[PDB]
């Protein structure tokens, strides 16, 4: 067999069978004879095919294929690659290398030190030292991005490897099953439980891992069971939690102080699946008051390591929240009261509100919509006003890397075929990966692109705010005609310029058989 | 004096005074009180920021400085810097960076291991240990950026630092001069000399760092005094040579076998400011045939250690190309004769063929026109039909990665702003940079852009028959409206589906007092 | 406080004690105002330091504290850090930094680019960012060293943060307790369980994190109910099973097709705490034959990914060791039996046979010692001729590495003060760490050091024989006395040219106070 043949004939033995790609000449040997059982999506720059591709992950729970072009295609990538890292997004990034016999001289698409360049933002990187080592370094990729934490990883394959004979004792690599899928130990769980069960008020944090694990069910026993409050990890890139559970408490904000005060009288807090924590402000003061400890179960011995506080057990998310749920008992506290609906905000005939846009949505989306949001000055609001009751209804760039939301939409809606998609993405963030948009009117994925157009970097105006900072450039972003590009790249394109518009404009996106732009006029802040 | 003031002060007196960036929280501080001599110019995505800037370096022949957001926005870029790396372009690279009180709990933004991140892509990356030594490691990145061989550097700063005081020993950075201006001693030099002068049948063959030096009219009194052809280095970022003088004698082919065949017969062949050879296709053979030895000329040691044949001199190229024009004899040969005109092909009255675009444009565009190429399956027609008399005429990626020309044309215009830049871009190259598009027209600046549309990636389908590769996914780009996508950043769009279209188009976009972008139809290849 | 005292306060906390260290001048303001309650252990070399730290912590299985002088000093470590890696030895190593005011300058002994200087040898590489965050680095050091795969790591840090004031949220590091002792959920391991049960000739190895886990009983109660022979997982580093028990079968040989062989017929192989495979020679075949399937337990995700083979599951050794032992049914097979005592080998009365060494240390040696070997032909003489009944009886330099015995039986001697340790090293492998011998004489820790004397580097003469390489220099290593090396370091030295000196130079070193080392004559191979 070709290394071609028994690379092809691993992937598909391991599960894959989509390739997201921009192609260039050094993975052509590679990309021949693609075989019929795969399916090639392809995307116009690399950040929008890995930011698909990690939509694509994170929405089906398994790992996702990645093709690049050599240096400049990997390069092109790594903004997606930063927030894939946050997100523990199991991605396998290939990328093509000249051939071996002019690798040395640096030929034009040589990618030099291959493997070190997109160190730090994957889990393990690597070029073969021969063609034969082919397939066990992609054996080595697959379940390196795949074990607890999942994160990327890459492969750089000169372009001569893949029609050389494999060696025969490849096949072996085709049904390797391993997992990580584990728990603390009997002892040491039972005093977890007991500490649980003795709390007098315990407090519930829960981070993207959750969602990961699909262990958002489990979450919601356990906290029925303590009778408990729910928040959410700061810069939450998922959501883990049913947002009208009565347990459920929203989004925490990103400050030391703010959480300290938050907890202040929480005596156990329980935080599962999440960094501790993920702070972004800088609000000094105590990680946790007098009478509060912590307890942090996380699949990442990084994040384990670096918390400031607190004890931390490193172990499979899904393992942990099924044991802890089956295991803790019924407090007799009372349980928690839901939060309140939130207010109304006024809204006249004009330019929208951010608060009416998700009043609405939440109006007229369907149950099982899925939301993605990167419309990084409406956030809170966003997290108050949408009613998610499923799992996988949220991402977020993991990183707070701009460019994610509109491919990683289009790759949800691809993992998601029966779940309408509905990516709310600032005009600002629109540009980063703009192209991005040509993938989903060509393979016809559904998504719906609702661009808030306020002109400017509103996030940017606010943390200037908090820094106090003044006469800084670059905070604008005027004259950008989103129909246009939504015309340039296929997708329909329709405007909203008041309330009466949006409404019409939702109902006319909802109904639709393709990808629909909305570009909704917002209110200035 | 805070290190915000120091560090502006040492920029301007460093001769600095332009911005070019893409902004985020962990910049705002940096930014703000921006100073009243500086001008900061913005771009939506980081490869488009990268790209300008780099054009703008290209064509001045000095560093720019760029200003990035952490890890996501340095990754957008790394495509970018991959070119920068391979053209030597003098690019200092800033990102922000969280509070030093939040790395070590990785807050949201922080970027991690950060010198890491843009490496092997830089000369020199660093994070400082103290705010008070930021001045001092902008010195650092200013002069190794500069330094021969010129290349990007990476400057991470936490944004606490800027308001720290500044070391008042700080003021010694500010207007320290650094040459690497040197060329071979005098007793060396004059053996090289009568190596030229003895030569029976020389040869010379010309690379970027040419164009860079501004070495240009240097080597034409040199190939002049020699009588010498002249060829330009294979995968050529730069033009190094006027078109149409008598010795020049084009493009060399990328292949090891076509260039020892090329320079068969010439008994001595010297290479200046070039990588001996910057190859492409594998085209296996003798690197020179027998009678053939190799001189080169190159400021960058990992040039000189890594040619495969040759003498070599690591030298400043602007120094050595001035001393040996000026010390060779005049040879008693004939000088070469001019290369005789290009044919012209068969046009009908449909879509273009590509030979017919570049007449068209060498007929119309003025003398000092610049070209940008990133229309991969036409260069050999291009440089065949475009007469370039004068330096910084021709700009095609260094590395070959797609995505530089459409900003670095609108970074070369602004360097050159009597000079009319077009850049000649293929439709699948168009979308990697596109919305670049959008700083041209916020600052009005002039770019002419012709997209060839022929609605394929053109050069893949060649690399695929050259390897003989079938069934190859991902090779056609059907379906975008470019005029359309130009309207949606603000620029002013003209389509060209034959002749007569073309000619009336880009006889209104040289009239304009803007940007313009031409959509032409040519034939599928 | 200062960061001083609370980083000093943390070590504590966490049950750290002890120093390893080679001091300099970056390092003194940390050593200053030591505390009463530790023990700094100064070593004359770097090597030497890291060996002795790093049988300390395999020994005590706990992290051990090391503490060197900037790039020179980690640099000269950096042999003994590849051991500690393939050992999985939880060493926090910390270097000291140039102040920071000066390590823009490249002051001497400032460590340039620190984190970098030890990768890829260590988990995590980290200069911290400011004085106060020096805690919460050390904090991050601590437990990634201890969290499973443990492992060596690295941390700088620049002399002037020593006196700066602590972060009073420091106090929050104290008591974090951080588990990574988790199993396989409750489902699989039934799984898992079942196809043990059900195996007809299941075969067990064991590597060593298994005695690193001190898992040894458990694995004898799991090979006893399955009455299942067991081997030692091939280069290995410890021994994880007793020697003389029915179901021993030995070391594995180190090589593909010896290993499948080995293995034929048997069903089912269970590996437990061993990468599959650490190989040595070359010797292609198969990975295993038909009719075997295996089965790994590792700690390491990166030896899960690697193995060409199998299936595979990333849990802590100690948890699953327990659990399997307690879950299998009772097997109706009979108990394996016992290997047969190995054969006298013929011994005049001249130089020694290493067999007729074994034999002896064997018959002499009280039932609790503990060996190091680092005689690299008589490996496997060793294995067969030495009754190792108890856990933490044999270390072998994981990562082959010459340099390590000799250190390391000293800090194994210093952790288990009531077992007698015996290091075996050959007269090649002594002088890497040679200068270890000091640190025996001046904190009298009673290690017996045995030099195997031959006169040459024995185990490349052999692999010169497998590869039939012949006129090889650098082979042979005449006239070195190794007593008056151990005179020159203060440690009483005999020699031994024959059996009866043999017996008599052990009888005198068993009955020493202090170190002694034994230079016996060999047998010349
Ligand atoms: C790759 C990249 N570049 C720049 C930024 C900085 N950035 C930027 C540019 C923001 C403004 C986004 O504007 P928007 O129009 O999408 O939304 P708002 O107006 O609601 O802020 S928020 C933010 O962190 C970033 N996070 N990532
Ligand atoms: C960043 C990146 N991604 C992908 C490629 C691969 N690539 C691609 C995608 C080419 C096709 C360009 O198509 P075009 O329309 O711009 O021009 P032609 O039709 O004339 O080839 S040529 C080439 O090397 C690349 N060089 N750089
Ligand atoms: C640091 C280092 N350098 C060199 C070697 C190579 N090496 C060497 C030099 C060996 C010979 C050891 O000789 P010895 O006297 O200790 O024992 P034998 O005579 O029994 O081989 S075995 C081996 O792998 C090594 N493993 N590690
Ligand atoms: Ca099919
Ligand atoms: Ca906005
Ligand atoms: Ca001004
Ligand atoms: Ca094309
Ligand atoms: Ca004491
Ligand atoms: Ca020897
Ligand atoms: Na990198
Ligand atoms: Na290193």
């Amino acid at each position: 067999a070709s290394v071609h043949g028994t690379t092809y004939e691993l992937l598909r033995r391991q599960g894959i069978d989509t390739v997201f790609g921009n192609p260039g000449s050094n993975e052509l040997p590679f990309l021949k004879d693609f075989p019929e059982d795969f399916r090639y999506i392809l995307a116009l720059q690399e950040a929008c095919v890995v930011g698909i591709a990690d939509g694509y992950a994170q929405a089906s729970r398994k790992p996702a294929f990645i093709n690049l072009h050599s240096a400049a295609g990997t390069g092109n990538a790594m903004g997606a690659l930063s927030n894939a890292w946050n997100s523990h997004s199991p991605l396998i990034v290939t990328a093509g290398q000249q051939t071996r016999a002019m690798i040395g001289v640096e030929a034009l698409l040589t990618n030099v030190d291959a493997a070190n360049l997109p160190r730090p933002l994957v889990k393990w990187s690597y070029e073969p030292a021969s063609a034969a080592e082919v397939p066990h370094a992609m054996s080595r990729a697959i379940h390196m991005a795949s074990m607890a934490p999942q994160g990327p990883v890459y492969l750089s394959v000169p372009y001569d490897d893949w029609d050389k004979d494999a060696d025969p004792q490849s096949h072996h690599l085709f049904d390797r099953h391993v997992s990580s899928s584990v728990r603390l130990n009997d002892q040491d769980l039972d005093i977890l439980v007991k500490a649980l069960n003795s709390a007098s008020n315990p407090a519930i944090v829960l981070g993207p891992d959750v969602d990961a694990a699909n262990a958002n069910a489990d979450c919601v026993m356990l906290a029925e069971r303590l009778k408990a409050p729910v928040w959410v990890a700061p810069s939450a890139p998922r959501c883990p939690f049913p947002t009208r559970h009565p347990c459920f408490r929203g989004l925490m904000p990103a400050g030391i102080a703010a959480i300290s005060q938050l907890l202040e009288g929480h005596d156990v807090v329980l935080v599962i699946g999440a960094p501790v924590f993920r702070y972004h402000q800088y609000d000094p003061g105590q990680y946790l008051k007098p009478g509060t400890r912590l307890i942090s179960v996380t699949c990442d011995p990084l994040e384990a390591a670096r918390a400031p506080m607190g004890d931390a057990i490193v172990a499979d998310i899904g393992a942990m929240a099924s044991a802890l749920a089956n295991l803790v008992e019924e407090s007799s506290r009372q349980l928690p009261t839901a939060a309140p609906e939130p207010a109304k905000v006024d809204q006249d005939a004009g330019r929208l509100h951010p608060e009416t846009v998700f009043d609405t949505l939440n109006d007229m989306a369907p149950e099982n919509a899925i939301y993605l949001n990167e419309s990084t000055s409406t956030t809170a609001q966003m997290w108050q006003r949408l009613n998610m009751r499923n799992p996988g209804s949220y991402y977020f760039c993991a990183a707070g890397g701009e460019g994610f939301a509109l491919p990683a939409a289009i790759g949800v809606q691809l993992a998601e075929p029966e779940r309408q998609v509905i990516a709310v993405i600032g005009d600002g963030s629109a540009n980063y990966s703009i192209s991005a948009l040509w993938t989903a009117a060509q393979y016809n994925i559904p998504t719906i692109f609702v661009i808030m157009n306020n002109g400017t970097y509103g996030a940017l105006r606010w943390f200037a705010g908090v820094l106090e900072a003044e006469n800084v450039p670059g905070l604008d972003v005027p004259g950008i005609d989103f129909r246009a590009l939504a015309k340039g790249y296929g997708v329909q394109a329709l405007k909203a310029d008041n309330l009466e518009q949006l409404k019409g404009s939702l109902q006319e996106a909802l109904s639709a058989k393709g990808p629909v732009l909305i570009e909704v006029s917002t209110v200035s802040p």
